[PDB]
């Protein structure tokens, strides 16, 4: 493992020091998506690599539903599942000024929450739920409850979508100069936790970024039988 960068911008290098302890972790986290929202950093919001997930998404669903959208950041994949007739709900730590004119163009098809995924209540009130780059930032120790929660919102017959970053050579875990875990995955490795998680994969396709000469792994389960 060694250093390299993730994006345009951000060279992340492997862990090796012990991980902060999750609750510690949480504001580490929402520190470094504040600052890079307030600072324009958030180069994944135009990237064009990261389109797909929300259009293979749909296509598992096949009609319009109610989505889940993990982790919404400024809103484009939210917009998309709106201009396919879907009921949205756009959760993430950090509100952007984006948030404002969906809600004015959407109306009450759209609902944005400014919380942690963790703490969203309810049972089975979601068909599809959009994970786009979200989980590959928690707490290693924290997968568990994140994918527990995602299981529970959504209905029996839901879909999960999620995009991580795929690894070249089995995965390991990373940190930014903002000390912002990165895991990347296999595809092994990310069926298996999604496997452990009570998700059967039932696609998995390899999405080029381009400018980045890297990939994402974007993966579409259900829920085991
Ligand atoms: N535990 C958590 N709960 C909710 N949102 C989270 C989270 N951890 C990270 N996030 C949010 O997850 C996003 C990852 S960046 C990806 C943003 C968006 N899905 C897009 O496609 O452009 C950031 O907006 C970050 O604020
Ligand atoms: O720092 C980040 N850079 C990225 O390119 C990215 N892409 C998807 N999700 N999170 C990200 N976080």
């Amino acid at each position: 493992a060694e250093p390299h960068y993730i994006d345009a911008q951000r060279a992340i290098a492997p862990v090796d020091a012990p991980l902060a302890a999750p609750h510690e972790y949480a504001a580490v986290l929402r520190s470094d998506f504040v600052s890079s929202y307030h600072d324009g950093r958030d180069v994944w919001t135009d990237e064009a690599a990261m389109r797909p997930a929300s259009a293979i998404l749909h296509a598992h669903l096949g009609r319009p539903a109610v989505v889940l959208d993990a982790g919404a950041g400024r809103g484009r994949d939210t917009a998309y599942f709106l201009e396919q007739g879907h009921r949205v709900t756009a959760v993430d730590l950090v509100e952007p000024p984006e948030w404002a004119p969906l809600a004015q163009r959407w109306g009450e098809r759209v609902r944005f929450v400014a919380c942690p995924v963790s703490e969203l209540d309810g049972e089975a009130r979601f068909d599809g739920a959009l994970d786009n780059g979200c989980l590959h930032h928690q707490h290693p120790d924290a997968y568990g409850t994140y994918l527990a929660r995602i299981h529970a919102l959504l209905r029996p017959d839901g879909r999960f979508t999620i995009s991580v970053f795929e690894s070249d050579g089995p995965g390991r875990l990373y940190a930014n100069h903002a000390q912002r875990l990165y895991r990347e995955f296999t595809e092994p490795e990310l069926a298996e936790l999604l496997r452990a998680a009570h998700f059967t994969p039932v696609d998995s396709q390899r999405v080029p970024r381009p400018k980045a000469g890297l990939h994402y792994l974007v993966m579409t389960a259900r829920k085991t039988d």
